């Protein structure tokens, strides 16, 4: 039940600014629930891969997220960046949205007109988010089991039991964040989860977007958002030790990780 492509990963092909693969990009002409898409895709991964869809946080747009749409796609994803209806939307709203986008993709994989026509595998689908964005991408994982990974940065939600949670997930959190602080919100959205693989890595002097396009620390933050999407999504082992991993970074203040096997 393995999904492999690409060269056999290292540290520094993960760190880098793109994987093996190249990337093209389109904006979704008629959006299906959602604001407005970006979807970024490999040329030649060689194989069908899964997608993911990614939300920013209230007042945030595409932009604040858009790194990773390249940063996944290049190593084997189709990867959708989604503005929302609205940027006040809540958590609940931006979950529906974000899993409208995934639903989207799936639609445009089977349609012809389609630049990624055949593309996707549609049975491995992935979440992600940032603050709002995040507690929706843990309420997508809540609310759909099948989704393969989540990986979310500096979450926030009106509730921090996600104990449901049976998806993969790892949590981004940064350690000065005074918008969504890790003892109140994304620690407690951790210990929340007990049946499933985690993982919680803490950037050390963090603000709130320490996860965001244009943050210094994307090397290792977007190593490990490749590793656990290659792990989980693809089924890949190849990627259990970079996903399962403490980094080993001055970067790093806490890491924590729960049910990866090695
Ligand atoms: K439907």
């Amino acid at each position: 039940g393995s999904h492999m492509r690409g060269p056999n990963p290292t540290a520094a092909s993960l760190e880098a600014s793109a994987g093996p693969f190249t990337v093209r990009s389109f904006t979704v002409s008629r959006p299906s629930g959602y604001g407005a898409g970006t979807v970024y895709y490999p040329t030649n991964a060689g194989g069908t891969v899964g997608a993911i869809a990614i939300v920013p946080g209230y007042t945030a747009r595409q932009s604040s997220i858009k790194w990773w749409g390249p940063r996944l796609a290049s190593h084997g994803f189709v990867v959708i960046t989604i503005d929302t209806n609205s940027t006040l939307d809540q958590p609940e709203s931006r979950s529906s949205q974000q899993m409208a986008a995934l639903r989207q993709v799936a639609s445009l994989n089977g349609t012809s007109s389609s630049p990624i026509y055949g593309k996707v595998d549609t049975a491995r689908m992935g979440v992600m988010g940032w603050s709002m964005g995040g507690g929706g991408s843990l309420i997508s994982a809540a609310n759909n089991p099948s989704l393969k990974a989540a990986v979310v940065q500096a979450p926030w939600h009106s509730s921090t039991n996600f104990s449901s949670v049976t998806v993969p997930t790892l949590i981004f959190a940064c350690e000065n964040d005074s918008i969504a602080p890790v003892n109140s919100s994304a620690l407690p959205i951790y210990d929340s989860m007990s049946r499933n693989a985690k993982q919680f890595l803490e950037i050390c002097g963090g603000s709130h977007s320490c996860a965001n396009t244009g943050n210094s620390d994307q090397a290792l933050i977007g190593k490990k958002g490749v590793a656990w999407m290659k792990r989980f999504m693809d089924n890949d082992t190849r990627y259990s030790t970079f996903a399962c991993e403490n980094p080993n970074s001055t970067r790093v203040c806490d890491f924590r990780t729960a049910n990866c096997s090695l």
